[PDB]
Order: C-alpha cells, then sequence, then structure tokens
C-alpha cells in the first residue's frame, strides 16, 4: 500500500506537471497581449491585437477593461446593462497582483456559461493602462484534466480547499468539507481517505492549486 501511495504520488507530479505547463502557454498569450497593448493602447490598435487567430482560438474570448470603465473584447459581444469591467473578478485579481493571475471559476457575463480568466495588468512604463484577459470554459478545463492523466480521476482544488475542477459539476466551488462531508480529507495531508491525494501545482503565477487524485482503493 506504501506501492499505491508511490503511484498516486508520482501520478499527480505527472499530472501536476503536464497542467502547469498546458496553462503557462495560455498565461504566456496574455501576458504577450498586455506587453501589445502597452505598446499602443489606442483602441483601433487594441481590437487588433484582440482578433488575431492565436487568441481567438486558445480563449472564448479576451478583452482589455480600463479604470475609466472603456471595454474592449473579440470575439464582440452585448454585455448585460450595468456590467462593468472593473468589479469583475478578472479585473479584481489583476489589479492585487504584480504579475497575471487565474481566477477560480465564475459566471461568464458574456456567455453565462461557468468559466475561469486569465489576467494581467497591462503597464506602460510603470503606468497601468488597464487589466487583460482571455477566458476558459469549465467543460474545457474538465476536458484538459480528463486528457492529462492511472486508476481514478483528477480534480483541482486550491489551497483553502476550493474545488475549482471536478468531473462532477454539482461539486465545482464546493469546499472539501462540504464536498465531503462524512470523512473530509485535508490538503495539509499528502494523502487521504476512496484514497484521496493532493499535488501542489509547481509554478504557477498568483496562486496556489492542488491536483487530487481520487481512487477506489483497488487493483
Ligand atoms: C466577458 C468577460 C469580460 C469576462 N468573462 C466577464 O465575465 O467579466
Ligand atoms: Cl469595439
Ligand atoms: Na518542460
Amino acid at each position: 500500500r506504501e506501492d499505491l501511495d508511490n503511484y498516486l504520488n508520482e501520478m499527480g507530479e505527472v499530472t501536476a506537471d503536464n497542467i502547469q505547463t498546458w496553462l503557462s502557454g495560455r498565461i504566456l498569450l496574455i501576458e504577450n497581449a498586455a506587453q501589445n497593448i502597452a505598446i499602443n493602447p489606442e483602441p483601433a490598435a487594441v481590437a487588433s491585437l484582440l482578433e488575431q487567430k492565436a487568441l481567438t482560438s486558445t480563449f472564448m474570448a479576451s478583452y482589455l477593461g480600463d479604470a475609466t470603465g472603456h471595454f474592449t473584447i473579440r470575439p464582440d459581444a452585448k454585455m448585460p446593462d450595468g456590467f462593468d469591467p472593473r468589479v469583475r473578478p478578472w479585473y479584481k485579481g489583476a489589479e492585487s497582483s504584480s504579475t497575471s493571475t487565474l481566477t477560480e471559476p465564475y459566471i461568464d457575463a458574456a456567455t453565462g456559461q461557468t468559466i475561469i480568466s486569465i489576467a494581467t495588468a497591462a503597464k506602460k512604463a510603470g503606468q497601468s493602462v488597464g487589466v487583460v484577459g482571455g477566458d476558459l470554459s469549465l467543460q474545457t478545463l474538465i476536458n484538459t484534466l480528463s486528457a492529462r492523466d492511472g486508476m481514478g480521476y483528477a480534480f483541482l482544488v486550491s489551497a483553502d480547499g476550493k474545488i475549482l475542477v471536478h468531473p462532477d459539476k454539482a461539486l465545482v466551488m464546493k469546499s472539501l468539507k462540504e464536498a465531503y462531508p462524512q470523512d473530509t480529507p485535508r490538503i495539509s495531508s499528502d494523502f487521504s481517505e476512496r484514497i484521496v491525494n493532493f499535488t501542489p501545482i509547481k509554478g504557477l503565477p498568483s496562486v496556489n492549486w492542488y491536483i487530487g487524485l481520487s481512487v477506489d482503493k483497488d487493483k
């Protein structure tokens, strides 16, 4: 059973790695967008950047919000009345960070679907010209996880125990206590008890997140 715990520790690391790497490609595009927007933040120039295929193919949309509440999104969408970019999680998140950040799941203003955002402040000579973001669907994150690995299921949880991505969408943004109340596994311990183990995801900007592996205790 030390042998099981090896395998779960080592699958946990291969999944924590494959996912850190999948995200960091995405993070770099958003950072490049913010860097590019900062070159020339005229709205025509911003729009041209957010329209390019590397962005429109990678994300559901990408956008710029600023402190006077200017907003550009591609693909373009009618936003609900008294939408304000500055109250959105991606904005507040990037505004309270000196690097790029990832949101926890929230409700898209654009599609009304459950999404996460990668966001970063666009800075020209120290000064801020706004916050750039890119949206990934909860289903996209469920798919990437399911594609990227053993003998049970992988899920994504914050250090505070908030379930972020779970193939059981009913559990998304439940805590571990609220999701597993009978016997509540702690992220404090490498292993729990259906044996669940937590690997920290190494080298994400701003966030302390884990891969949970959940298995039926067998094979
Ligand atoms: C639409 C976009 C700006 C972002 N997903 C939001 O919900 O605020
Ligand atoms: Cl526009
Ligand atoms: Na590598």
